[PDB]
């Protein structure tokens, strides 16, 4: 028993870890096979930082301009373009640790394993959410920039994010591995609105259905609700709506504790129109919404 | 910016992760050099779980019958021994991959970074803190045992924990690497009182001067207090007494933020006194004591 954040192993993303120097600018890349994906702003200034041409800026760069660096030994960059926001510098060596990977775009609700890297080198591993305003609260500092977002089934790392920016707000915006920006988000250094962050409603149910698992079952209640009358609450509270595909992704939690989703709903209901009252829930004194009915299956049974 | 509760990257412990397997039970080993670590109680069989006399029961065991499993291949058991509650298999082969390690023990309140496992197999990523009571609130299921708790300095993995039980409060047990328990537990199947926890009250102010750092500052007051006067509030409210070595290692985070370390007891002091009133820290409605003052210096200045 016992309910943690849990990120997943690692070990197969440090070694596709990377350094890229650009002019001044050093930031993280990701090095798979002959292919190193970095952040394309590794080929900006101070001064352009505002608005920046990046096809013409990225036309004063040649191939020996991008330093890639692995540990200590230099790779040679053979070829250099842009895909989106992101640079692919094309190297003459395969990296001999690329794991089994795809490149997958995550939905806002999901959940997935960072990887922080300063200067080419891991420094540590977290639990995140990609939040319904495509923004991420993860912890990044200068020369964070090229950290990946991952997930793991079994051998297969599947890549989904990829850092680029700190947003004036606290929050983080990045992209997925093709360049692609999850939300509105700009890689230029101007003012840039989040958004209305809401709840995952079903990462909080899926949660709620841990905790009766781990032994927390002081909220659960006599009463129940139906869909329409539950999401009432939540669009009260910015509480995701709840779907009846979030009630059958549920299924199997709803199964394994007795306890049927809109009962669930109702205690989420109550905790939500009354408060905690001073109390916790597996340890915290909120509602979480970070982790997936995946992930409180994988680590309520166990999957290695 | 940001703050999360970061585990360090897990790939140098990965690789040294193994099946053991003794009899009818599967647990994981540490495989470092030519030794596979592992907890003793993987010669139990479930009548002797009462009270098993683990002298004897290693007597009745020969190397052939510890079957050290790395991923596929199979290792070849040489050597036999108990040290404490822990036994070295001397295998035939050095794990090539074997990082620079040292054996630690942990003092309570210091945070580790714990890499579950079922079957020899990663399973996911998790920072902890040894509760004073030196029992970890961890997330271990069937199998889980042999998994180990590590810090990482630079290159060098310091082992501190295996683990080898779970209390019937579902707080989690173990011994450092020689197989010595942290705290009173033994490895027998019967009911061991887990003792009164504190709340790590250096900790908690590590993780206020995080917090001051990263925006959130609604708690600073125009208070102040003396070291007597915050004791007596934390022994109030069951939190560690604040000794004038808490104070000193607390003097960079104090520099950083201009805050005297008086000046934050104060603002824990009112904390503790009046609770939050509905608002949150860093992302939390209750003070976090699993952040030590190296951890937020380490999360907030970036060391890889
Ligand atoms: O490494 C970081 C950074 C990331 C982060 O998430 N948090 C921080 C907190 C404090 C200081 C720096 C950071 N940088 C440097 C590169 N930066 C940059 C440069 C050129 C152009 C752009 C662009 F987004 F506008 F494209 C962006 C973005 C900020
Ligand atoms: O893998 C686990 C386990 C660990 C854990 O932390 N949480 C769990 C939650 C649910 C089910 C099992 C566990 N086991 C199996 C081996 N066990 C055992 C066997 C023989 C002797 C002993 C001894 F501690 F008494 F020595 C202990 C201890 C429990």
């Amino acid at each position: 028993s016992g309910f943690r954040k849990m990120a997943f192993p690692s070990g197969k993303v440090e070694g596709c870890m990377v350094q890229v120097t650009c002019g001044t600018t050093t930031l993280n890349g990701l090095w798979l096979d002959d292919v190193v994906y970095c952040p394309r702003h590794v080929i900006c200034t101070s001064e352009d930082m505002l608005n920046p041409n990046y096809e013409d800026l990225l036309i004063r760069k040649s191939n020996h301009n991008f330093l890639v660096q692995a540990g200590n030994v230099q790779l040679r960059v053979i070829g250099h373009s842009m895909q989106n926001c992101v640079l692919k510098l094309k190297v003459d060596t395969a990296n001999p640790k690329t794991p089994k990977y795809k490149f997958v775009r995550i939905q806002p609700g999901q959940t997935f394993s960072v990887l922080a890297c300063y200067n080419g080198s891991p420094s540590g591993v977290y639990q995140c959410a990609m939040r319904p305003n495509f923004t991420i609260k993860g912890s990044f500092l200068n020369g964070s920039c090229g950290s990946v977002g991952f997930n793991i089934d079994y051998d297969c790392v599947s890549f989904c994010y990829m850092h680029h920016m700190e947003l004036p707000t606290g929050v983080h915006a990045g992209t997925d591995l093709e360049g692609n920006f999850y939300g509105p988000f700009v890689d230029r250094q101007t003012a840039q609105a989040a958004g209305t962050d809401t709840t995952i409603t079903v990462n909080v149910l899926a949660w709620l259905y841990a905790a009766v698992i781990n032994g927390d079952r002081w909220f659960l209640n006599r009463f129940t609700t139906t869909l329409n009358d539950f999401n009432l609450v939540a669009m009260k509270y910015n509480y995701e709506p709840l779907t009846q595909d979030h009630v059958d992704i549920l299924g199997p939690l709803s199964a394994q504790t007795g306890i049927a989703v809109l009962d669930m709903c109702a205690s989420l209901k109550e905790l939500l129109q009354n408060g905690m009252n001073g109390r916790t829930i597996l340890g915290s004194a909120l509602l979480e919404d970070e982790f997936t009915p995946f992930d409180v299956v994988r680590q309520c049974s166990g999957v290695t």
